[PDB]
DNA sequence: CTCTTTTTTCTCG
DNA sequence: GCGAGAAACAAAGA
């Protein structure tokens, strides 16, 4: 998932399953529980969920006062709620169990994570991990973006995906800002003039603040139900049109990610 | 059969 | 510092 989809999950466990008791915790994969799965199966167990909140591509679990489960979804983590008697599937790998339900984590590739952080160690966490803004109008500031465009060379796709000038783009979104902005995704930031990168600003802002009303993009549990997918302009469309009086979708590779962008719309 | 493709972090030169 | 490439992993497609 990226930021919309997480803003998502976020969104749905917070009316379910705040004020929850957590009964036990089991794992059949601990190894994704990197402060240590014992430790964290000790720290909640009989704790209840206070809140959700979210950070970036984040999930933050509040549970009791001084504990947070950070947790990252990765590539395609799933949370669902189910019935206490639902069988396992294939790729789950941890659950809660409340009294009334419990709340299962899948992820098919493993990559997804878990980590337990007392409370007064989550700002340090986020400041340690350089991530940048929420995608706001009050926490994103042009000024700063602009700046640290200016001083570098790197290329702008793969700048944005690094999280640290503005947090919660991932390879759907980056593709669809740049497309929206008109910015080729291998254009060198320092290139960028004041006029291109207000555009990208203001998109950035705009392509996921929509995406979070729609629900996220449902491709291919919680967040299932999205209706985003049905707007991206870009993305995974490979030779059809942009609407651009014909114009056609090409896919490059750009440091090592697909890459889908209209040439004509995104010159250098 | 092989190869490529689909978030963050780590190694290497 | 930088970029390139690969790792973590599983499954689907060419
Ligand atoms: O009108 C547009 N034409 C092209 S080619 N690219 C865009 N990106 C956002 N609007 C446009």
């Amino acid at each position: 998932p990226e930021l919309p989809e997480v803003e998502t999950v976020r969104r749905e466990l917070e009316k379910r399953i705040v004020g929850q008791k957590i009964i036990s915790i089991e794992a059949t994969y601990p190894r994704m529980v990197l402060t240590g799965f014992e430790q964290l199966k000790k720290e909640l167990t009989g704790k209840t969920i206070q809140g959700i909140s979210r950070r970036g591509k984040y999930l933050i679990f509040e549970i009791g006062d001084d504990f947070r489960l950070i947790s990252h979804l990765r590539m395609e983590g799933k949370y669902r709620l189910a019935t206490l008697d639902a069988p396992r599937e294939k790729h789950d790998h941890l659950t809660m169990k409340f009294a009334d339900g419990q709340l299962i984590y899948a992820d098919v590739r493993k990559f997804g994570t878990w980590e337990l952080i007392s409370t007064d160690q989550v700002l340090p966490y986020f400041l340690k991990k350089k991530i940048g803004p929420e995608p706001t109008y009050e926490d994103f500031d042009e000024k700063l973006f602009r700046e640290k465009l200016r001083k570098s060379t790197k290329k702008i796709k793969p700048y944005l995906l690094e999280q640290t000038l503005v947090a919660g783009l991932g390879n759907i979104y980056v593709d669809e800002v740049l497309w929206l902005a008109k910015i080729h995704p291998e254009k060198e930031t320092n290139q960028l003039i004041e006029s291109s990168i207000h555009l990208l600003h203001d998109s950035i802002i705009e392509i996921l603040q929509k995406a979070i009303k729609l629900g996220g993009s449902s491709i291919r549990a919680l967040g299932s139900t999205g209706k985003m997918q049905n707007e991206l302009q870009v993305y995974g469309k490979t030779g059809e049109k942009c609407s651009r009086c014909g114009a056609e979708i090409q896919k490059i590779k750009v440091a090592g990610r697909g890459t889908h962008f209209c040439p004509v719309c995104q010159q250098k």
